[PDB]
């Protein structure tokens, strides 16, 4: 209730460390993925994304992005395999995007910034609840997917069309029966490394799994994202754009590739 961080000049990423010292920690995210340095790891098991039973409930503008929330009270949509030990339950997804097509993603690939990045957030069921999971080094598994501007992503349109109803911070709308399988690329090849939440509290509880294949969305689709507001209703309008944290020091970490 007293947080004041954001993405502006005075409360942006370079200021976060004052209230969240872990911002200068040993396993912060995002990071630049150097494709030539990432090493193929034969020990990685096949990745398993099981979203057939996913049941979405609502979409919320929280002042820094919009979250499509899922009912995680039962074992439905789960992520397992790959570098993960155990089962991780889908709780929400959201995006980070830019003011221009040349920027917006959090992770970068050989310093390349994509127009946006989708984060599907899952928590380790062995910890019982999300709140407990974020206090553990292996509490969350976040599937990151890059977005590039080109052809439209049909499966994203239902999200785009509901944004008019959650323009400002604090607004929410019912959002049932949305199938997240429609946001996945063809290939599940990925890079993985141990990291953190990319927004305060920046907790170091995430196993990051970043897909190599981006999905394509249309210019009209991302333009709608850019009409959202960081501000609440009846406040000076500040477009919700460039809500991404830049790449952080890799420090003592190795990025592993699931392929080639
Ligand atoms: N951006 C980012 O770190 O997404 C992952 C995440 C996990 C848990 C809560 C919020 C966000
Ligand atoms: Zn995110």
């Amino acid at each position: 209730m007293s947080h004041h961080w954001g993405y502006g000049k005075h409360n942006g990423p370079e200021h976060w460390h004052k209230d969240f010292p872990i911002a200068k920690g040993e396993r912060q995210s995002p990071v630049d993925i150097d494709t030539h340095t990432a090493k193929y790891d034969p020990s990685l098991k096949p990745l398993s994304v099981s979203y057939d039973q996913a049941t979405s409930l609502r979409i919320l503008n929280n002042g820094h992005a919009f979250n499509v929330e899922f009912d995680d009270s039962q074992d439905k949509a789960v992520l397992k395999g790959g570098p993960l030990d155990g089962t991780y339950r889908l709780i929400q997804f959201h995006f980070h995007w830019g003011s221009l097509d040349g920027q917006g993603s959090e992770h970068t690939v050989d310093k390349k910034k994509y127009a946006a990045e989708l984060h599907l957030v899952h928590w380790n069921t062995k910890y019982g609840d999300f709140g407990k999971a974020v206090q553990q080094p292996d509490g969350l598994a976040v599937l990151g997917i890059f977005l590039k501007v080109g052809s439209a992503k049909p499966g994203l349109q239902k999200v785009v069309d509901v944004l008019d109803s959650i323009k400002t911070k604090g607004k929410s709308a019912d959002f049932t029966n949305f199938d997240p399988r429609g946001l996945l690329p063809e290939s599940l090849d990925y890079w993985t490394y141990p990291g953190s939440l990319t927004t305060p509290p920046l907790l170091e509880c995430v196993t990051w799994i970043v897909l190599k294949e981006p999905i394509s969305v249309s210019s009209e689709q991302v333009l709608k994202f850019r009409k959202l507001n960081f501000n609440g209703e009846g406040e000076p309008e500040e477009l919700m754009v460039d809500n991404w944290r830049p790449a952080q020091p890799l420090k003592n970490r190795q990025i592993k590739a699931s392929f080639k």
